[PDB]
């Protein structure tokens, strides 16, 4: 026997699933962020190692992982060595790769990730191409963090009396446990660089949007179209008329709607896909150790 | 005979000037930052006492100070105690107040301060008002940080090939001494959560704009207009048709123009700051202790 573990290490959570080499599910586990840009190398590795240990219920023989944050030769150099310590055999890819291959099983295609951050990544069958996916300051259009920041800035303007307060106002304050501008200021001193925390506010935006807040809908719409525009670009670029949609942001029905309406308008078909990204990581591990992908899917 | 000192305690540095109650100059001194957020309460206080100490070299009777960093009640509770003991009589206000009074002479008015951050301060004769000025993440529309971020994001888009490269591209990359996408990425992750580095990019945007880059011009325009509209809101709430403009952002001719173009369209006139903040602090003190601002 042998224990194969697939891990999807993101900006909010790290998800791992463990299997046999015979397509038999053994377990699952989850932990905090695996994006070292968000929590530091020690925490990221520790979280990944924890999710793996949990899902495998001990030691794993092989671990395949898709990692958010591997956005430069630099990142790969800093992360690869340490991540390679978690199991005798470890395969490392960008998180966009495992998300796509979970669906295309390795074939050409384009996937859009809208989670804590965002990215549009595709495979030509020869090379991987990506647009965006370079961190919260430089990119991550339409990501949960993007949405969260937009929401926070709007609440402040409502607080300043520059705009009418809407449902969003209370939803957001509650989520971050703030009651007034004074607590918001203090909150900013301590929480401004907590990426997953800012991104968590996206849920509040969705809540408001579902309860009729047009201001929240507007935020979701702008973010969704900004990211979708990039998906259309890479789709034409690669030559495919279909893209897969993955990530926590797509849990927002409104976000998803605006995203697909924009894609449809551009002649692009969207698919939420069938499998989770960690399954794509297991697929990669299987290929690495010779286990048959057929028993898996 | 009284010794009145006005103090401008900014995040970068502190300046204090002394005068008697009859408007006669006594001296001045400078010192390190006054924003305890940038250098810890202990350091800020000692510096403030530094400038004040020399400005009037020795004891001071009254001290009016504009301080950067008191953006919340917590900040006030932290700073005020020690600050109020620097002189027998000490008046404390936001650095925006003295900047405003330096121009209005203590009368009602509105002033826009657009530098690394941005804010609109106003006084209606009875109480001080404010909009924005709440930090890089939540606020600071139209600040150097704000335009710097917009530029960075646009430069990545150009690299990804989502938009045509314009002169702005090279200007931002040269300013942050980056030549690679790999290099850009690592730069952002090192300078991510520290505002000064991002705000410095605003200079490259201005330079691009001056060289005809309409894409750069547009960033300045959207920033200036987002802030300008807050200025309009406060001007109308206070009841004045004019506002004063101060800050490094107004060193950009184009930003200034877009700002004025938008103000005028809204029936509001404006003028650049024509007096130091520390003088506005002396004015704040004068107003509090009954000294004639005209003699000043
Ligand atoms: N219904 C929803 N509407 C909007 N945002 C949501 C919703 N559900 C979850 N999210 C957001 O999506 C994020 C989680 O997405 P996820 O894909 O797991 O990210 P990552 O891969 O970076 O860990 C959180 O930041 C959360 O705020
Ligand atoms: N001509 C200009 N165009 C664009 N930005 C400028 C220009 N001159 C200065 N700046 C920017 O404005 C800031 C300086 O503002 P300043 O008023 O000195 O504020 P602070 O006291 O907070 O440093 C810097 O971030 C700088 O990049
Ligand atoms: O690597 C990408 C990261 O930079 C972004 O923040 O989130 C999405 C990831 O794919
Ligand atoms: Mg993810």
């Amino acid at each position: 026997m042998m224990i194969i573990v697939g891990v999807d290490a993101g900006g909010t959570k790290t998800k791992a699933v463990a299997y046999d080499c015979e397509g038999n599910f053994i377990g699952e586990g989850s932990s905090g962020p695996g994006n070292y840009h968000n929590v530091g190398l020690t925490r990221a590795i520790e979280n990944i190692k924890e999710a793996v240990k949990i899902a495998a219920k001990g030691e794993a023989d092989v671990v395949g992982m898709g990692v958010a944050g591997l956005d430069s030769k630099f990142d790969w150099e800093n992360f690869t060595p340490l991540a390679s310590l978690i199991a005798p055999k470890v395969i490392i890819q960008h998180d966009g790769v495992i998300a796509l291959f979970a669906e295309t099983l390795g074939e050409p295609g384009v996937v859009v990730i809208a989670g804590t951050g965002s990215v549009v990544e595709g495979y030509n069958g020869k090379e991987f191409l990506r647009v965006g996916g370079r961190g919260w300051l430089l990119s991550d259009d339409g990501s949960a963090y993007w949405v969260g920041r937009k929401a926070l800035r709007k609440v402040l303007k409502m607080m300043d009396g520059l705009e009418n307060k809407t449902i969003l106002y209370n939803k957001v304050l509650k989520t971050i446990n703030v009651k007034d501008l004074d607590e918001l200021v203090m909150w900013s001193y301590t929480s401004s660089c907590q990426i997953d925390l800012v991104a968590s506010i996206a849920k509040a935006v969705d809540e408001a949007a579902n309860e009729g807040d047009t201001v929240a809908m507007d935020i979701l719409k702008q973010g969704a179209e900004l990211l979708a525009s990039q998906a259309v670009y890479l789709a034409r670029k690669i030559g495919t008329n279909k893209v897969y949609l993955k990530g926590g942001m797509f849990r927002s029905n409104i976000y998803h709607k605006f995203f697909t309406l924009y894609l449809e308008k551009e002649g692009i078909i969207s698919d939420l896909g069938k499998r989770s990204p960690e399954i794509g990581a297991v697929i990669l591990a299987y290929k690495e150790v010779g286990c048959d992908i057929k028993k898996l899917i």
